[PDB]
Order: C-alpha cells, then structure tokens, then sequence
C-alpha cells in the first residue's frame, strides 16, 4: 500500500508532451531539449507538513519517453493530511509559471498545488522546480510564460493492485528538430523509487502521450 | 462558434451516471427515475452578469439515455466573461448538494461552479436545480448527500466545427451506513449510449448543441462529444 495519497505523486510521475501553441513553439524548453533530454529537480513543500525532494531523468529511450525518478520524502505528521490519507482522489488545475534559467541553459518552474481535504480545507503543496538540458545541443530559452493543466484521476476496474489512472491536458500561455519526435502518439515509462519518512516505495507507469492536444494517458501501480 | 463559452454549458449538457456506493443506493434519485425519466430544471445565476434557465427531460429513448434541453439565457452583459468569453477552457471539481424535494416528489440541489477566468479571477454561478419524475412509479427520495466530480474538457484537432470532448467521473458520498434498490437502476448496470441535444438562445443569440457517448454508472464516468449544430 502507498504510504502518501496518490494525488501527492501526480506532479512528480513529463511537460514535453505539453501543448505549445503555434505561436509558442519557440518557448519550448522541453521538447528541445530531446533526445538526450532533462534533469528535472523539485522541492515540493507540503505547507505545515513534510517536503518532498525530487531528481528525475527525463529522457528518450528509443521510441519510449523514460521518466525515472527519486523521491525523498521527509517531515510529514502523522495526523496530517498526507500520513493521515485526508486527500480527496481529484486534482485542480493549476498553473505552472516557467522562466528561463540563463546559467544553467535551462528553465526554473514555480507553482502551489491545491489538494482538496477531505474536510472542506485545501492542502498547499508548493513547488520549486528546475530543469537542466542533458545534451550538448543549443536548447530553445523561453521568455516567461504559463503551463495550464487539467487532470482526471481514476481507477481501472480490472485493476487489483494499487494503482492510479491519470488523464491530463496541458496547454502552454501567457505569451526545434527536438519536436519533431512529439509529432504523433508517444509511448511512455515512469519508473519512481520513494522513500516518505522511511517507508520505502516504488510505482511504475506506462501509457501515452499525444503532444498535439496536449494529452497524457497513464496507468500507475505501486510496490511496497 | 457558440455565442457562450463552452464550460458554461458542462452543466447543462445526465446525473443518473453517477456512482452511488452500494450503501448508498436508496439514496439515488435519478436512476430511481428511469425509465420514464425525470425533468431537471435549473436556473443558473452567473455573478454579475446574466443568467440561464433550462428545462431538460432525461430519459431512454431505446437503447439510448436522451437529455433533452431548451436554455433561456438573459441579461448578459457584453464586455462581461461570458458573453466576452474570457473563461479558461476547464472545469472545477464541485460538490452538488442534494436534498429531497417531498412537495415536488423529487429532489433539488444547489451548489455554486467556480468559473476560471483568464484574468485570473473566477466567475461564480449559483445553480439552483429540481428534477421531478415523468413516470407514475415509485421513486427513491433521498437523504441529503452530495456528488462529487472531476472533468476534463479537450479538443478534437480534426474537427472543424466548435466542440467540446468531455470525460468525466462523479461518485456519491455523504453517507455513512452500509442487489438493486429500484427497478430502474437495472438499466446502468452496462455502459449506455449517450445523445445530447440542447436548443439555446442567449440574449437573443440563438445556438444548439448535440452530444454522444456513453456513461458507465459502475464507476461513475462519462465520455462525450458535443458538436454545435448552429
């Protein structure tokens, strides 16, 4: 059984596969910096709660979009709204603001996700995140703008272990041969190692994503 | 394209899809309902500007679970977020609050819809809602409860008309006690067709909206598109 809500996971288990209008293009980091891809690094601060630390390689491997990821856990109450399992199964949407990070030839990433409660309150979980190209080549440095997502989670009926289904939509706003490898459906992987105030997890994902609509479609399950 | 956004139509455009935990299946009006149906009638009251009402009938029609619409929508306002259509292209998750309605034979909810704007405000929408039955059988009226929802509302990019693809799951909660208590929740025990149809005029802008798909009461989901067809 997973030690923290599934829904505390959604962000951390691949904005590539975001949908940068025509008029955009030249803002997307993610998708120019394939093949070779990015290291994708987050403190998500759980407000009046614990932190999660995250590294991941974001990254082709063949035909399939590999995310793998570690996750460290730390600091989370035992009667909170995460240890105490308090989240409702939904998701908002959120907007994700992205700047150019011109040391590191990357993008740094800025966002509070809203988790509803179970009692009517809101769970903050702020997010810092930085993305750093893997490859050699030139990579496409956005001026400021937004991600705007929107995301379903659900369960497969034929589904025994636990698990998550995930529909998400993202669109880019508030404005490379790299995304030439986006042009139809891509196969996905998301392997996560975890590690929340000692317990010791993994979850694998796999599934699609469609960059064109801006569309990911992914079946989670969890180890324990 | 329509005259108003299309997220404030998801409303409008079959609650009998919800999931009802197995506890809580006395406590499900809709289904209840089925097969004669049941008349939803909303008003909804946009924040600040103007507001719809609508009378839709909901009921099989074959094989098929029809909702039927006519809206009325008045006193928008022109540079207001509707009829300007500054709304993000999403959809909140809400919690529509059910009681029973005993001097109608029915139920009746309330609950506000949280509207993105692009400006990064909201704009409200009170919905007042009373569904009575068509049929002469017996229905359940339910203790209070709610329906929680999610949806996600995309694009088809080889559609050339204006549309909205929808998903949707909504599931029953608010009760805590714990086969089939009507005759009509026999009907959702399989994934059924879907067909939407809704004839609107807003402020005198007249507009119609025909949808299909399907709905699997089991796990609570629906899986739709709706095209304009003026």
């Amino acid at each position: 059984k997973l030690p923290v809500p599934w829904p505390t996971l959604v962000t951390t288990l691949v904005q590539c596969f975001s949908r940068y209008p025509d008029h955009m293009k030249r803002h997307d980091f993610f998708k120019s910096a394939m093949p070779e891809g990015y290291v994708q690094e987050r403190t998500i601060s759980f407000k009046d709660d614990g932190k999660y630390k995250t590294r991941a390689v974001v990254k082709f491997e063949g035909d399939t979009l590999v995310n793998r990821i570690e996750l460290k856990g730390t600091d989370f109450k035992e009667d909170g709204n995460i240890l105490g399992h308090k989240l409702e199964y939904n998701f908002n949407s959120h907007n994700v603001y992205i700047t150019a990070d011109k040391q590191k030839n990357g993008i740094k990433a800025n966002f509070t996700v809203r988790h509803n409660v179970e009692d009517g309150s809101v769970q903050l979980a702020d997010h810092y995140q930085q993305n750093t190209p893997i490859g050699d080549g030139p990579v496409l440095l956005p001026d400021n703008h937004y991600l705007s997502t929107q995301t379903v989670l659900s369960k497969d009926p034929n589904e025994k272990r636990d698990h998550m289904v995930l529909l998400e939509f993202v669109t880019a706003a508030g404005i490379s041969q790299g995304e030439e490898l986006f042009t139809g459906v891509v196969p996905i992987l998301v392997e996560l190692d975890g590690d929340v105030n000692g317990h010791k997890f993994s979850v694998r994902g796999e599934g699609e994503g469609d960059a064109t609509i801006g569309k990911l479609t992914l079946k989670f399950i969890s180890t324990t």
